[PDB]
């Protein structure tokens, strides 16, 4: 249809996409079913690629996509890119109707993700900021002396873009911009849940004139990428998903560069001088937003005792107020669940809470299948450390609130959990901000709003089970880029005098 | 003995060094014994720790000595170091001798090795030129508009560091250094083969004040080692040793910060207008050094037909005219390898490439278990590539020479090896020295010069089999620092006027 | 007409452009010829601002300007600059006829320098690069402890734009690019000479959006200049023109932040290795071309005695083939100087070059009030010293030739002018070339290239007489933008536990 | 006297300090007495140069002292200025006698000088953070294809360091110290008001080893120095002093680089949520110190009305209960003020702002013709600014207090003044504060802190009539220091293969 014409194929009655193998679209593998949570029907159909497909895939990305990519000059590579993004610009509400359908995002939302990806494209440039490299004069030292060194990055060659299924279209255009940008060549591995959007944004880069054999996008499922990963022709892993896979990934992959965003949740506090309007709303929202299927949802309260009344109440009002149901009416608040399973484990995890003496205080109606409402347990500071919700990540709309004597106690708390992703300050004490900054250990610290990532203009990653490195524009450099050091040696040479 | 007066237990005549458990020395785990090169004889034991004593010392690491370490402020922990560089310094011949006898190193490099870490110590304020963090004003994109980012590193924690045998007193002293400038803690494992100089380094920093309980000496040998690198515990993984050892530290570790030095050898390209007397001159002290027991050593030399053969010449009448044999002799040039194995796999190598067309120009004579003379083996382009020696890094004092018709030869055989530490290039030109530069696919080029690590003033590191990541003065904040990024949000609070 | 349609005033069968007051196009001073150099004729006419209208004009800059820029976000502006390039573009043809008629410039020069003023405006994205602020942690020195400081850039206010005569759009588009990018206000003051192009650029800029209160285009003669200058409300002055005048501007205008870029001459050295094809081609247009009305034109040329007579055999041939007269021609090499004085002072210099020794290879003849032909004189190394040529910089199509004995004798030559803008070096031994780099005193180095600054991808600036700082992408911020620096203190506030 | 030994001549019963030119110390100029605040006697006198030692030394600086300074590397630079430091730290006593004697500071505040003086030399490593070059790739342009820029910086050559009377010893040492490092010869011009702790800390440098041909110390009276700022010889002319003179040394200069430090007091705010105890410390110390001769002073205190009241009367207990008089007296907290004139100048400004509605809250006598007690003038914010304490810098112990409504008048008042080089908010409100930050126009802000630039850890300097530039650990580099760019061009070499 339009942009993906030629390359969708109808057959039985439901669109097939084809993967796309660094040169041309197609694929031999098991065709494997893509779901709407929406209404659990069938929408399309992938063609994964066969191992030996995967194989010349490799080959070809390797042999000739480095090259292809790392000799085009930036200047191509940015007009690529920009170019791309007017693709993907004049396709907008074809691009969002998919991420709608395919991921269940409500339309507000799945319009924000294509701009965002539209953007990500179009601000290419400003990842320059991060790409000079240095000049060492050698007269520091006296074993240097006469010496002199140049230190240039250089791209790796061949990275892995591994994405997960909330962010299915930006994820990938963050990865294959930040990774091509530098001159690299890519291999993209989406979700097999939602992988419509991918096929849909890497072909916008190929009619936009990315180098044919310099990106490939290939529709495995699960274990079934491992391949890709531990082949020693993929220079680096991007990946963006569940701390257990990313063990995996790492495990199977071995030495190479990894970027690994690992997710799990954010605490939030609000301390007792903070503008508890502002603080409401944005908890609210940072709780709900694409139905908390976002790594950096909010899924832990903590409030000082002279405002947590109101706080929460506050936010268990504007949680109570949303509307739920079908993501095509522009109507709706909340849309479904990616699975049922998802929604399975939120109601047990609520379950758990209230058996250790959680309270509701919103939500905890499931609505069917794949639908619920956004829930926030109350939980005592006592207890609230065993709780499934506080030492797991529920991927759901549910946060848990608790009640804390001082900002001491809410940093513990906060610490507690095995993720450190971001965590929320609403306060304005220059001090006490200043304390829970230092003493939070998490990759990013968002003063005065939920935290959100939005396109990495700010950069963002993990600490302890949520990762390791970032991404953001310009700090992506580091993982699809290496360093090279030229020593130059003008001993005895008169270039210097004695220095 | 002096600076391990009351830590060495002299216990049936032979040294028992204990390992040090971040607050004790001592040891509960089976005794091991540390032998010479230079006439096979054990001259110490070390006391490995228990499991108990492992899981105990990581407790103490992150419990308190993440905190001793990071609440140190730069100030003292510079202080500290300097004086660690004092205390070495003035125990020179001790260190050296160790050195002589533990690893066989010749007095003259066992003494620039010493020297080395004093230096390493001394220039930590060096390191700081990349411990600044940046300022992001938020008005370059519509969305973070009256917002603004600050990203600042942050120690890791638990640095573990693994070092190889080869640069026993450096490694772990450079390690230690950078880990401990930027406020990590430290696990030291080295080589169960040559530990002692490791010990005696620790020492050093422990009297000079480095915080008891945020530092570690574990002497474990090989695969006992797993329990550190995959401990939760462990943030971080600093290893310099061979490439399967690489694979299989990250096997275990899983996702976690590393740097990876790999080794391998490195090829040395002499261009027709290259200096000859200087080329031959460094080319045969980058094959020969230590016995060849260096990453960064020469393992194959490419010459342009019109100098291949003066070249050649030149460096084989240097390695025949060196002095083999016991290292306290201020006269000999080449002391022992390792151990017999080292040797046994050199001649195998020699024996290779022999049958595969190879002739030796130099050496090619086993004088003993652990002795052998530097050589140099010709190979004709047409048959080097399948040659044991060129496949593999055979770590010993022996390269190969191979004549070519031009720079595209050159840099497709030096290119050929699975390996990219560095690369050696002596000529003139600058075209064709940029031209190799662009193309040899290494993580440092060295023109004209042999390649010296030296303490990192220049950033290293490997491409490839190599590894990842770079070691070096400021380079390394890299691999035991992640970033920190706060954004402050003031929509709408009156600071900016739409802007 | 079109871009100036409601402007440009039809007052008695000549165009009158008016000046640019920071809100409204007009003027009540004296009104001023502009005539072409093509045929002295008078083109336009352009209507100077009263003293009363540059005071009111500086107190809107001062007063709103400043913070019209400043509180138009990042973002925006650049949209504005990205527009004003897009406008400058479609009426490429019209901005070019101006160029060749107003400045005598050959056509293919006139279209190049547009398209120069088109690209930096649309590179602004890029000049990002350099504006960060920098987080200095305080815990590396004791007094510092528990406190923290933030480095930030702030634009100075109203930075006076001055520019020269050769290049009337460039120049213009150029300060405003990077004076506008940061948030500063601008007031241009161009050549009196022709300032018809910088009055289309402004236009193009105001229909783009730029805050018609936060820029200004005075047509003052020189001295009248000053009365900007000296004010307190200007922050800093760009200027780019004579050594002299640079001088009364800075002893005018007192403390002010300055870049001075002050032009001569360069010199360029062709080594005995230097391929004197690619040599004879490129210096001889650095001679020639716009007339030699270029800063970074050759001067003087100096060749190892082993390929100077070939090289300067080249050069002279390249020079006599040239074709002189009226730059509309798409056929002319070389159009007039700008002015019959212009061609005075070239005459003269060669009758004292002649009288001192030299000898004319190419050129020598004059053609007209404006017209000459590009010259070529050689000189003996002895006596080239002396010359007026040498001495000065003589702003017209002539350099010396001077053979030189070895490098040492090449780069004091070279040194010996009393400029220091850039200078070109064709050879291949680095060793040489790095020796040259060393020891030429000049803001930049041209290595087997002719000088050019282009749009200032690379930075480029004077030492000596050739003045003070760079322009360049990026490095530009350093003259249009102050540091503001910010000092936490938390001493015993708890945030730090001694550290 | 032991470091100056040899070189003091005592002559007529009163020490005799001549000029160092260069090579030897000496002079054939008028001799100049140097008094004592304390007592009004001369303690010693100094030979100036005559205008041919002048001439000479210039000449020496130039031809030898550039190289001298720039062929040291920077390995030795640095051992120089450690050593230094040594030789001043075991000096220390006579160094503090010796500024509380010429400079009448009290005990503590000489020996606090002093420190800092050893301290900057100390740390002359950390300068280094901002010494490394860029390197340019040039594939981002099509114009720059197969192209590529190195930026590296070189010392300009002599720096003439011109330096006030309230810090005699820190200025000399930090000018020369920032100079020096970078590879610059050194020309310095202390006030004669108290030229000897620049002698000390001469010699002490040329004992160190400091190149004895690139350092030169003028005992020049005002204007006599006009003559080293305006040779061609000087490069970069670094001073701090009052406006009036900078605006003098900038119109005999003519174009150079320039940093220029001009003082004038610093505003002090308050907010409501501020801790008064801390607040009430650091300005009453503010206003005093050194008897208010600190270009930091606190010079105006702008409180809300709610702890206006509180505030000022905290402020004025403080200044009241100190006790003045004789500095040596480790008893007494302020000593005398530099000259009778000073103390006249305080005593008018007092009397004027009393004549327009200010009332005295402490102090206000004077004791003596260089004595005074700190003052504490209160004026209604609608006539302050028309008062002499607040259009003028009165160099002495004496502020303003100022009620205001909120914020905004606050930094209404504060930028009010012409000056604009420090500005100190207390208070805890991140909103409140941020918002002063970016209104305040001034080189830096001090949150919760007395404006203090120490040693320059943090980079500061002025904005409005404070003057231009910055001084500071790192960021001197600007002012000493100019870029050179090498653009190297491989267009059609084969490098690059299109990219
Ligand atoms: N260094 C570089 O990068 C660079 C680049 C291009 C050109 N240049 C140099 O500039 C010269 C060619 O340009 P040009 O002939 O037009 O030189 P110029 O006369 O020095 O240009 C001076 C600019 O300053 C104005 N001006 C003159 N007197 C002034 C005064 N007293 N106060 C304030 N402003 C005053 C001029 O206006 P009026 O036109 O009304 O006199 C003109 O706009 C050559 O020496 C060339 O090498 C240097
Ligand atoms: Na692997
Ligand atoms: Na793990
Ligand atoms: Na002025
Ligand atoms: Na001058």
């Amino acid at each position: 249809a339009g942009l993906l014409e030629g390359v969708i194929k109808e057959k039985g009655g439901v669109p097939v996409y084809p993967s796309y193998l660094a040169g041309e679209w197609g694929g031999s593998g098991q065709e494997i079913e893509v779901k709407s949570p929406i209404d659990l029907a069938t929408i399309a159909k992938v063609i994964s690629p066969s191992r030996e497909e995967v194989e010349r895939t490799l080959d070809v990305l390797f042999k000739r996509g480095r090259w292809s990519a790392r000799d085009m000059p930036g200047t191509e590579r940015l007009a690529v890119l920009r170019k791309a993004a007017d693709i993907i610009e004049r396709n907008l509400d074809v691009f969002a109707e998919v991420l709608v359908m395919n991921a269940g995002k409500p339309k507000s939302a799945a319009v924000g993700e294509v701009k965002a990806a539209v953007d990500r494209l179009r601000l290419a440039e400003l990842d320059l900021k991060k790409i000079g490299g240095d000049y060492i004069p050698g007269d520091w030292t006296y074993d240097t002396l006469e010496t002199e060194g140049l230190v240039r990055r250089e791209p790796l060659g061949v990275v892995a873009a591994i994405t997960p299924f909330n962010y299915p279209l930006f994820d990938a255009v963050n990865k294959i911009t930040y990774s091509f940008i530098y001159g690299n060549a890519v291999v993209v591995k989406p979700s097999i849940s939602d992988p419509l959007p991918a096929a849909m944004a890497v072909k916008a880069l190929l009619d936009a004139g990315f180098p044919p054999d310099a990106i490939a996008l290939l529709n495995l499922p699960g274990k079934e990428a491992e391949k890709i990963v531990a082949d020693d022709r993929v220079a680096a892993v991007s990946f963006t998903g569940s701390t257990e896979v990313g063990e995996r990934v790492v495990k199977v992959g071995g030495v190479k560069q990894y970027v690994m965003e690992l997710g799990g949740g954010d605490p939030a506090i609000v301390l007792e001088d903070a503008d508890l309007d502002l603080a409401a709303d944005k908890i609210a929202r940072g709780i709900y937003s694409y139905a908390g299927q976002r790594c950096d949802a909010i899924k832990l309260v903590l409030a000082e005792r002279p405002v947590y009344g109101k706080l929460v109440e506050e936010v268990a009002k504007r949680l109570s107020s949303l509307r739920v149901g079908d993501p095509r009416d522009p109507t709706v608040d909340v849309g479904p669940l990616i699975s049922p399973s998802a929604v399975d484990e939120m109601m047990a995890a609520i379950e758990d809470a209230v058996e250790k003496g959680g309270r509701v205080l919103a939500g905890g109606r499931r609505l069917g299948p794949t639908y619920v409402q956004p829930t926030f347990v109350e939980a005592p500071a006592d207890r609230v450390k065993d709780m499934v919700l506080y030492k797991r990540e529920v991927f759901a709309p549910v946060a848990l609130a608790v009640e804390v004597k001082d900002l001491d106690q809410a940093i513990e708390l906060a610490n507690g959990r095995p993720y450190g992703l971001d965590a929320a300050v609403f306060g304005r004490d220059v001090v006490k901000i200043r304390r829970a900054v230092r003493l939070l250990e998490v990759g990013a610290i968002y003063i005065n709003d939920m935290p959100r990532h939005g396109i990495g203009y700010y950069p963002f990653g993990g600490r302890k089970k949520s990762g390791v490195f970032r991404e953001g524009i310009g700090y992506a450099v580091e993982a699809v880029t290496a360093y090279k050091t030229i020593v130059f040696n003008y001993k005895g040479k008169g270039v210097w005098k004695y220095e």
